[PDB]
């Protein structure tokens, strides 16, 4: 049992591994940045213990990225505000700056939702995408959510507001949507976003008009410019000679022609891609799936590539406080940095996994070892009702029942993947967590993270081991 | 301002710092252990916002040991429960085992509150402090609870349950006092703790009798055994030639002599010493004036010494919600932490920050920069009531007005040192939080803390740099 020499063997040989350590003091080729939108400390530790209980080991599972030497801690305050959301952050650790709220890819001069500043160059923030291209390196984006989302868009987008994901968001802002590019068009039409050798994610509405209907599903576009952006991605690899593939489902995606494939786009769902637990895991590929193909593509590129990975419903599903299947979306992603580290070289690529921002989730006690994360935790003394293990700061599962009273979760509102953990604070989506983030690092130069940094640090390191971008260089 | 070029600098220097960090491969002489009792990652960060309030720097602001250039995460599950409470987590992180809920120095073999488990010496697990003693050097323990709490206790004690902190506690328990020695007992009459050099912090209570009282206030003590520990433990002393001091005021520690005094028991209250916000400054010693004395004691072992001080009523001001007394004993441990780094060699000594375990807080958005982390950050959409930047996921400020709605804090109650901020799950006490939780370090093979560890790690890299104990060692 867990005894005496039991824990000290565990921690003997914890300490033999880390005396073990070989510093990789070595260019990075390939870089692999995976996401969690949304992925509070909290979040990993439940989702450890969520891990475990598929498993059998229960809370002493591991999360894959946490096999990793290195791990580090992030403050993610922006701006102008002390919590940021996921476009601030996304242009701080993509490409090295802090913002303002709702700005992606402009510096903090920018006031959100004046389109007049996305126009001047001289505030722009440019990715570590950008970076990698101007060093003749390839690049790719993979996401669960719509690839015009604040976080894919922090490696190519200079935007006001991240609502502008296409012409119709623009136009609903009374904004000018000719002189204002939205998200949609930056992605084909301006660098780095046009050089991408790999888009895939959801959002297909933004790319084709009102007039047009969705591959798949039948519905209209948003569009309202009467563009084709797809058919415009289309013609400009054709036009550049080089073969180009769009898929839009699972089947279509695996049959692909890696070796004589240049360019690939797949766009999964109209909308953000749907969650594990609802997706028909016929039509849809998974996070893993995607990332397996998009690194299959890229590491054509003897010269290296960079590719960002998210998992990007974690954190829609914290704001509708639905724990359940924040936990489901992160596992997801624990599977893909599996995925990449089973298929590329430690001596050359570095895989850093991170989170935007948090989410108020807590772990609240005291429920045994080996109970489901999921689970009740025991019956308050106060109230004489039950409560979760699992809860939030903010969020909408904050209830008083008719009579006054807390509600009281019960063993069907636990299983119903809709179900709203409780919060303390009410409102409708529940804020994000302005708590410090981590930070997990392994290849080339994985002890650049040791401590605590600013989250903008992130890039300007990966760039230092990578030797892109003007800044200091391990090739200087 | 925080332009582009701004956060450029502030990264390259970041960068800078880092690559020229020099890796300490030496042996430690000393180690100075801090615990912030229930000090979680979001703690760390409101305090580091809350010390900002105060210095003008706000979310720009650094806690001091968030300089270090080594920070960690501690998994803290222990071997019966998913969110430990104080006494294993201690019996982890100071003896190197993890074990059962309320169980101190012995192994998962225990059944906690069966005295007959502690008589058995197979089941013990020996602190980092033993260790120190059998290596002819010399140990200490500061802290602001009780000295006979569980964290203190773990450097000394072996017990079946933490709650028999003298005797009158284990009669209430209906286990026999004659045979089953109580925390107090253990800190006088056995080893490590009759080897210490240097006691500090509460709890006089445990140490003398019903029939007698207390220096200082006349309350009766707790002991039901008639003896009087505090003169056992100056007896001692003076019959093994060494001088020794009891104090109980902060005049009478300041004015220790340091040179000619080997021994230093310095009791401050009958139980607990009082809050930063509340306590009378001519009377009660800091956190940080506790560590100075404590250090210039020990630093007097030429061969070395292990302190290890404690900001304990972190915790239970967090158990109560008291949001604002939290923060306030975090920053007394933090300015602890300078005074001792300001008084130390880091080419031989170790000085570790960590929590034991957590606290279910969390920071809410979306409250401009420069905000006080204790005020408002909104309104709710919900119910259009206010609601605070920090708040609980567990305690004692859950409150359902009387005509069924969610309380609304006011101004006052934000100034309020006892004013509970809302929690989602009513409790009378909040639970701790079962999150992974910080460890940063400098000093001597500050990088054999780079990852992420069970929290049992912790002392036995600390033997090996410190070459300590009977696992593996530098010197060996
Ligand atoms: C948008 O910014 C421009 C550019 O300086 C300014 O002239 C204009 O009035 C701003 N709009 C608003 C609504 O503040
Ligand atoms: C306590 O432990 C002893 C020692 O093995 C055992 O004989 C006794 O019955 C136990 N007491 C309880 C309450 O289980
Ligand atoms: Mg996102
Ligand atoms: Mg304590
Ligand atoms: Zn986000
Ligand atoms: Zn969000
Ligand atoms: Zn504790
Ligand atoms: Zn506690």
């Amino acid at each position: 049992e867990e005894d005496k020499a039991y824990w000290n063997k565990d921690a003997q040989d914890a300490l033999d591994k880390q005396l073990g350590i070989k510093l990789r003091e070595k260019q990075a080729k390939n870089v692999i940045f995976f996401l969690g939108d949304g992925m509070s400390l909290s979040t990993v530790t439940a989702a450890r213990i969520y891990k475990g209980g598929l498993t059998g080991k229960f809370e002493r599972e591991k999360i894959s990225w946490e096999e990793f030497d290195f791990a580090a801690l992030s403050k993610t305050y922006n701006t102008d505000k002390q919590v940021t959301d996921s476009a601030a952050s996304a242009t701080a650790y993509l490409t090295g700056v802090k913002t303002n709220q709702g700005v992606i890819g402009l510096d903090a001069n920018t006031v959100r939702t004046n389109c007049s500043y996305q126009l001047d160059e001289s505030l722009f923030t440019y990715s570590i995408a950008h970076w990698f291209q101007e060093a003749g390196r390839s690049t790719g984006v993979v996401t669960s959510t719509r690839v015009t989302h604040a976080t894919p868009a922090g490696t190519y987008a200079h935007v006001a507001d991240r609502d502008w994901e296409n012409d119709s968001d623009v136009v609903h802002d009374r904004e000018d949507p000719e002189i204002c590019d939205d998200i949609a068009e930056q992605l084909v039409f301006r660098e780095p976003g046009k050089n991408f050798k790999v888009i895939m994610g959801g959002g297909r509405r933004g790319f084709f008009p009102e007039e047009a209907l969705d591959i798949e599903d039948g519905i209209p576009g948003e569009r309202e410019d009467g563009k084709h952006l797809i058919t415009d991605w289309l013609d400009d690899k054709a036009s550049q000679g080089a073969t180009a593939s769009y898929v839009w489902n699972r089947d279509d995606l695996l049959a692909v022609d890696i070796r004589n494939t240049d360019y690939l786009m797949g766009l999964f769902s109209y909308t953000h891609l749907d969650t594990v637990l609802t997706r028909d895991a016929e039509m849809d590929p998974t996070l893993p799936e995607m990332t397996k193909v998009a690194i299959e593509m890229l590491t054509k590129d003897e010269n290296g590539f960079f590719l960002l990975v998210e998992g990007g419903r974690i954190d829609h599903m914290h704001h509708a406080n639905q724990i359940r299947q924040s936990l489901a979306e992160t596992l997801d992603m624990e599977e893909a940095v599996s995925m990449a580290l089973s298929m590329t070289d430690p001596e050359e690529t570095i895989i850093l996994v991170t989170a935007d921002h948090g989410h108020t989730l807590t772990i609240t006690g005291y429920a045994d070892r080996n109970t489901d994360i999921l689970d009740f935790a025991g019956i308050s003394d106060l109230d004489d009702r039950r409560y979760t293990i699992l809860d939030y700061g903010s969020g909408p599962g904050y209830h008083i029942t008719e009579d006054g009273k807390r509600y009281e979760p019960t063993e069907e509102d636990l299983k119903d993947i809709n179900f709203r953990y409780a919060s303390a604070a009410p409102k409708h989506s529940v804020t994000h967590d302005g708590t410090d983030v981590g930070i997990w690092v392994n290849g080339p130069f994985a002890h650049l993270f040791t401590g605590v940094y600013e989250e903008n640090y992130i890039p300007h390191a990966l760039a230092y081991a990578a030797c892109v971008g003007t800044g200091r260089t391990f090739c200087d």
